[PDB]
């Protein structure tokens, strides 16, 4: 009941699109705060079975994670967290914020949903749905991981959960490999040309996506390492975090801007 406001303290605004949540909306609670607004359709969730669905979101917390604010739990249900000015990482990079973006400013991102996806990892979470459309982005090239679990992606995908239904932090990491190929494409649909079908069995035959061009080989030889056959060998997402983190100084210190990266 802590997280329980009024319905007449949220004002909802500007819708925001339908994607695969439905429709949310950018509003403001208590006159004060903007915040993203998103409401179920009436029959679709118990009252009870939505605050056990609740709890995830009310339990994890940390600054590069969309945080929870508020609940209305009663049909209908509402549900209120911070709201993320630049819209989703996709839209980010494709829009006409993309051709401003280089290395340094896509290696900070990545770094951050590296340490959103460390808290996750740290707390024996798994985020089965890690790629560019489910971050969000804030003023200042913030980049916050959302969870779309409530809503209940094959290139994205590892191979282990795609054929069998093995998700782990590690297929996570493989997933932010593909993501990290989004962020230095600005956006692209990974493996371009390439169908469903055609990524399944070519990624089981060991084909790995080349070096985006001017990427340097050592942030691809990185995607390489979340690529890998066995999870177990894939680097952990505190791993991913620091080598992100120190990316410029330790293993790129000859690093020069380029045309697009
Ligand atoms: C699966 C792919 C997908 O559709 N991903 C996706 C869906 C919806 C949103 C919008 N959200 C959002 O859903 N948030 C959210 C997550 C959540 O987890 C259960 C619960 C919620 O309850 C409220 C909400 C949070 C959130 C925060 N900020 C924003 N900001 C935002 C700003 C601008 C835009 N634009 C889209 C339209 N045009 C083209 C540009 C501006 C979108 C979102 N959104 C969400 C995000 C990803």
């Amino acid at each position: 009941d802590a997280w329980e406001i009024p319905r007449e303290s949220l004002r909802l605004e500007v819708k925001l699109g339908q994607g695969c949540f439905g429709e949310v909306w950018m509003g403001t609670w208590n006159g004060t705060t903007r915040v993203a607004i998103k409401t179920l359709k009436p029959g679709t969730m118990s009252p009870e079975a939505f605050l056990q669905e609740a709890q995830v979101m009310k339990k994890l917390r940390h600054e590069k994670l969309v945080q929870l604010y508020a609940v209305v739990s009663e049909e209908p249900i509402y549900i209120v967290t911070e709201y993320m000015s630049k819209g989703s990482l996709l839209d980010f990079l494709k829009g006409e914020m993309g051709k401003y973006l280089r290395l340094p400013q896509l290696v900070d991102m990545a770094a951050q949903i590296a340490s959103g996806m460390a808290y996750v990892e740290r707390m024996n979470y798994v985020h089965r749905d890690l790629r560019a459309a489910n971050i969000l982005v804030g003023e200042n090239l913030v980049c916050k991981v959302a969870d779309f679990g409530l809503a209940r992606p094959i290139k994205w995908t590892a191979p282990e959960a795609a054929l069998y239904g093995r998700f782990t932090i590690k297929s996570d990491v493989w997933s932010f490999g593909i993501l990290l190929t989004e962020l230095t494409t600005k956006g692209r649909v990974p493996y371009p040309g390439m169908v469903n079908r055609e990524v399944l069995d070519q990624v089981e035959r060991g084909y790995r996506m080349p070096c985006p061009p001017e990427c340097p080989e050592s942030l691809h030889d990185l995607m390489c390492q979340c690529w890998r056959k066995d999870p177990e060998e894939r680097p952990t997402f505190e791993y991913l975090q620091a080598f992100l983190e120190d990316y410029f100084t330790s293993t790129e210190p000859q690093y020069q801007p380029g045309e697009n990266l």
